[PDB]
């Protein structure tokens, strides 16, 4: 699928080893600490499909499927992909062939999309340096298709974050020279034919601040599909730059204050608006990036707060912002792991309850924006306006005049006041009538085109005209 087709998207990102085991069980053991398989796998995933399309998400990114190192490291398992040997064979642990291609087709037949993710920097050995056996990778069997063995100690020289190899004595990632043409014929012939095999709608691209920057068109246009690519940097000078050799970037620039406004009381507003606007402006388009404040990269929300007002507002900007929303399966059962290997919970353990809070939470605001997207062709390519803030509160618009999605946002948590916000700005007409599509609460317009938004509970408030819901499904 296109870039323009991801616009309208919502992605689940889970890890294959960690949300659903064959089985289905909700008991096996997973301790996170252990890095070893926990077992979960691609028939997994479509056994728990109604789970996730049951939250409005409209595709799911899968960790990679790439045959791994086979040993327990002494940090553990390959369970999580990014350490590959073989680009030319699947991951066992996983599935078959037939079982890959069986996720791509349900998926298809529910009418959503496959993004896989894809490692082009590195591939994984259990030792480093001299201790390299280079014939054990295929198809790139030997030391001359890698860059020479130095890691990475200067992350402020981008030729040494290109060319010096991640990882460290115990588990390197031999960095593959991506300047040699044959390296680049070989992985552009490679994702071409993964796309095609397993029918791939999108790609995920891991580690791209890790490849010079004249690698990645030839990938993504090799790839014939949109590429969202890992820069990791929330510096948008940095990353946004990236997106004139890559279809989109994930937003690390609105990560960092995402998190920040949110995750306590007295979190910063202005810096989250002041980030809005700079990627807005910045970025060479905000509507192709990927919105998140959870991964498998960071701890997870709850570990910073387990105030389930915060964790609402945090989701409802997620999936309201600018691009394509970005979930971590775990967020909607607010799991609270901290840093790698704490984040890579097994959804499992959950039993997955469709009563939790959070799954209503991103189920009702998944529900609004994909109403709003049928019924706005302009939704995906309407820069979101930030229109408002004070200490504990942001408000934002997004769509076409007289069908916009008004949201407020507050940081006041669960034991927030009482309280009415007259917002200007949000260009409703007077005594037009709007719905709270989270709580399904009525708000009229005022004479002056002032909104009285009822605060409370430190709530998440999500306006939309109640005359534009004729016929959808929504608070009735
Ligand atoms: C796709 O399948 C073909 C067999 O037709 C094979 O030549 C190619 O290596 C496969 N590519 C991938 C990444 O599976
Ligand atoms: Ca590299």
């Amino acid at each position: 699928a296109t870039p323009a087709d991801w616009r309208s998207q919502s992605i689940y990102f889970l890890l294959t080893d960690r949300f659903a085991r064959t089985d289905g069980s909700t008991t096996a053991t997973c301790n996170t600490a252990d890095q070893k398989y926990c077992g979960g796998t691609w028939q997994g995933i479509i056994d728990k499909l109604d789970y996730i399309q049951g939250m409005g998400f409209t595709a799911i990114w899968i960790t990679p499927v790439t045959a791994q190192l086979p040993q327990t490291t002494a940090y553990g398992d390959a369970y999580h992909g990014y350490w590959q040997q073989d680009i030319y064979s699947l991951n066992e642990n996983y599935g078959t062939a037939d079982d890959l291609k069986a996720l791509s087709s349900a998926l298809h037949e529910r009418g959503m999309y496959l993004m896989v993710d894809v490692v082009a920097n590195h591939m994984g050995y259990d030792g480093a340096g001299s201790s390299v056996d280079y014939s054990v990778f295929k198809p790139f069997s030997s030391q001359d298709y890698f860059h020479p063995f130095c890691f990475i100690q200067n992350y402020e020289d981008q030729t040494q974050v290109e060319d010096c190899w991640l990882g460290d004595n115990t588990v390197s990632l031999p960095d593959l020279d991506t300047t040699k043409d044959v390296v680049k014929n070989e992985w552009y012939d490679w994702v071409g034919s993964l796309v095609s095999n397993y029918s791939i709608d999108g790609l995920r691209i891991d580690t791209v601040k890790h490849v010079q920057k004249d690698f990645w068109p030839g990938y993504n246009k090799a790839a014939g599909v949109y590429c969202i690519g890992e820069v990791l940097d929330g510096d948008p000078a940095y990353t946004c730059p990236y997106q004139n050799v890559m279809d989109g970037v994930l937003n690390y620039p609105i990560y960092y204050p995402l998190l920040n406004a949110f995750k306590s009381t007295s979190g910063s507003m202005d810096d989250l608006y002041n980030m809005i606007n700079t990627v807005k402006s910045d970025c060479p388009d905000s509507t192709l990036l990927g919105t998140f404040v959870e991964n498998h990269d960071n701890p997870r929300f709850a570990s910073y707060t387990n105030d389930i007002a915060l964790a609402k507002n945090v989701a409802a900007f997620i999936i309201l912002n600018d691009g394509i929303p970005i979930i971590y399966a775990g967020q909607e059962q607010h799991y609270a792991g901290g840093n790698d290997p704490a984040n890579r919970e097994a959804t499992w353990l959950s039993g997955y309850p469709t009563d939790s809070e959070l799954y209503k939470l991103i189920a009702s605001a998944n529900a609004i924006r994909n109403y709003a997207i049928s019924k706005d062709t302009g939704f995906v390519t309407y820069k979101n306006w930030p229109i408002y803030k004070d200490d504990t509160t942001i408000a934002m618009r997004k769509g076409t005049d007289g069908s916009q999605i008004v949201t407020i946002l507050s940081n006041k948590g669960a034991s927030g006041d009482s309280y009415t916000l007259s917002l200007s700005g949000a260009g409703y007409t007077a005594g037009q009538q709007l719905t709270e599509v989270i709580g399904c609460t009525t708000v009229t317009v005022g004479s002056d085109g002032n909104v009285p938004v009822p605060m409370a509970g430190g709530l998440p408030r999500v306006l939309y005209p109640t005359e534009k819901l004729a016929g959808s499904k929504i608070c009735s």
